[PDB]
């Protein structure tokens, strides 16, 4: 599914990231614009071994299992398949976690090239919420 920004902005809103652990809604929005432009499908294979799932673009050696990757820690507790559906749910509980982990929002490249620093909120103005 290719969501729109507002309908992203409204499922991430029910699945509880508007400033979850200090991050307003707009920066989960944007991060994932910029990881995915919005694709759930979007998979990217790294040269390492590892590969980045979903709308959000988790990595495959800490955050899911795929099978493939060297040092694998799934620390979602998740296949990486899971990352690739429609219903962003597994998605939003590993971005949760990855967080919960002590990451900021740092661990996600496009975030930190594409959003950090920006007027995020902009990503959610004109959005029924």
């Amino acid at each position: 599914k290719v969501f729109g920004r507002c309908e992203l902005a409204a499922a991430m809103k029910r699945h509880g990231l508007d400033n979850y652990r200090g991050y307003s809604l707009g920066n989960w929005v944007c991060a994932a614009k910029f990881e995915s432009n919005f694709n759930t499908q979007a998979t990217n294979r790294n040269t390492d071994g590892s590969t980045d799932y979903g709308i959000l673009q988790i990595n495959s050696r800490w955050w899911c299992n795929d099978g493939r990757t060297p040092g694998s820690r799934n620390l979602c507790n998740i296949p990486c398949s899971a990352l690739l559906s429609s219903d962003i749910t597994a998605s939003v509980n590993c971005a949760k976690k990855i967080v919960s982990d002590g990451n900021g929002m740092n661990a996600w490249v496009a975030w930190r090239n594409r959003c950090k620093g920006t007027d995020v909120q902009a990503w959610i103005r004109g959005c029924r919420l």
